[PDB]
Formats: structure tokens, C-alpha cells, sequence
């Protein structure tokens, strides 16, 4: 949890223009959040990048979790190993609004972060999930009560979020 270069947006939300994989490899936080789907198949977006950085150890562990426990619900989460990236990975499922899942479930998704005092995380439901990223930051701000360090890869998006939040 030795984060460097973040800007404090609210009492508990911090943001940085950084690759979440690089932030995890250097900081080794207690919790890194994955933007997962219900079967924990880490094919693209942040999930694909985190899994590749574990050289597929995350996917093998995720497949065993699913075979034993079944899929997650949209808005739900599970805690698995963080492997070489963190102590734990909190796999959280935001709604895929491009497939008709309700945007209301983005609040339920962010509610999972409140179970952990400090988290390194991406924006949920943004990117391949189709939600507006600034809307996702607003829901994070309105819902998360614990300390969250958001890593935003794209500089154009980062600048847009900071201008809209400040
Ligand atoms: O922070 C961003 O710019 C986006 C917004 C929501 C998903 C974020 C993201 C971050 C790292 C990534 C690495 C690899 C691939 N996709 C990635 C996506």
C-alpha cells in the first residue's frame, strides 16, 4: 500500500494516470480489484491484462473457483489470491450495460469495495462493459466509503475525470 503520485479527489478516492498492472507489481497492495465477468474468464480489458501479468495463474485458480462454487452474480464479488500482484484479488462484476444489464447494479458492484480498508482498482463497467467512465467515477464516489486508489491507463480519460471532478 505504498502508493505514490496520486491526486486526492474526495476524503477517500485517489486517482493516478497509471497502468494498474505496473502499480500492482511495484506496490504489492493488500487488495487489487479485477473488473471481472460472472464466469471469471479473463479474456480482455483489465482482466486480460491482470491475468497475463500472472502468466495465467489467475485463470487456473479462477476456473477451479467456478467449478466448485459456480458463477458470480452481476454486482457480486469473490476474493482469490493476488499471486505476484497483491496479497488478494477482489474479482468484482459490474453490469455490462451493452448487453442490457442494469446500470443500477454498478452501485452494488462498488459496494463490495467497502469490505476492504484499502484497494488498488480500475473504473468498473467502463471500457468493454460500455458504461460512461465519468458516470462510473461518480458512482464510485457516491458509494465507496473505504480508501480507493484508482489507476486510469488512458491519459485523455484521466485528464477528463480530473477536470470533471475538480
Ligand atoms: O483506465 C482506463 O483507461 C480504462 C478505463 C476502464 C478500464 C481501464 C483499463 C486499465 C488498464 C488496462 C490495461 C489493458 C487493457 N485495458 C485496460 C483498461
Amino acid at each position: 500500500n505504498s502508493f505514490s503520485g496520486y491526486l486526492k479527489l474526495t476524503d477517500n478516492v485517489y486517482i493516478k494516470n497509471a497502468d494498474i498492472v505496473e502499480e500492482a507489481k511495484k506496490v504489492k497492495p493488500t487488495v487489487v480489484v479485477n473488473a471481472a465477468n460472472v464466469y471469471l474468464k479473463h479474456g480482455g480489458g483489465v482482466a486480460g491484462a491482470l491475468n497475463k501479468a500472472t502468466n495465467n495463474a489467475m485463470q487456473v485458480e479462477s476456473d477451479d473457483y467456478i467449478a466448485t462454487n459456480g458463477p458470480l452474480k452481476v454486482g457480486g464479488s469473490c476474493v482469490l489470491s493476488g499471486h505476484n500482484l497483491a496479497k488478494h484479488c477482489l474479482h468484482v462484476v459490474g453490469p455490462n450495460v451493452n448487453k442490457g444489464e442494469d446500470i443500477q447494479l454498478l452501485k452494488s458492484a462498488y459496494e463490495n469495495f467497502n469490505q476492504h480498508e484499502v484497494l488498488l482498482a480500475p473504473l468498473l463497467s467502463a471500457g468493454i462493459f460500455g458504461a460512461d467512465p465519468i458516470h462510473s467515477l461518480r458512482v464510485c464516489v457516491d458509494t465507496v466509503r473505504t480508501n480507493v486508489y484508482l489507476a486510469v491507463f488512458d491519459k485523455n480519460l484521466y485528464d477528463k475525470l480530473v477536470s470533471s471532478f475538480l
